[PDB]
């Protein structure tokens, strides 16, 4: 099934925009997609360089980021641990 888990953007969805910019890299990498949400029930879908400009305005909001894939935790988890710094 899919895997997905919330997390609490402080202001800084991570390291700059390397994060939204490496899950690009990722994807290619890993065997899964990966997906990204905002509390508010916007897709910002990672495949999508204007979903990543929404989730720019979610500093201080909570996503919901969600993989799919044999790899989906790998995926799930580089976002996740990029998130956390």
């Amino acid at each position: 099934m899919t895997v997905k888990q919330t997390v609490e953007i402080t202001n800084k969805l991570g390291m700059h925009a390397r994060p939204a910019m490496k899950l690009f890299e990722l994807m290619q990498g890993f065997d899964a997609e990966v997906l990204l949400r905002n509390d508010e029930g916007t897709e910002a879908e990672a495949n999508s360089v204007i979903a990543l400009l929404m989730l720019d305005s979610a500093k201080g909001r909570q996503i919901e980021v969600e993989a799919t894939g044999p790899q989906e935790e790998e995926a799930l988890a580089a976002v996740i641990a990029l998130f956390n710094s």
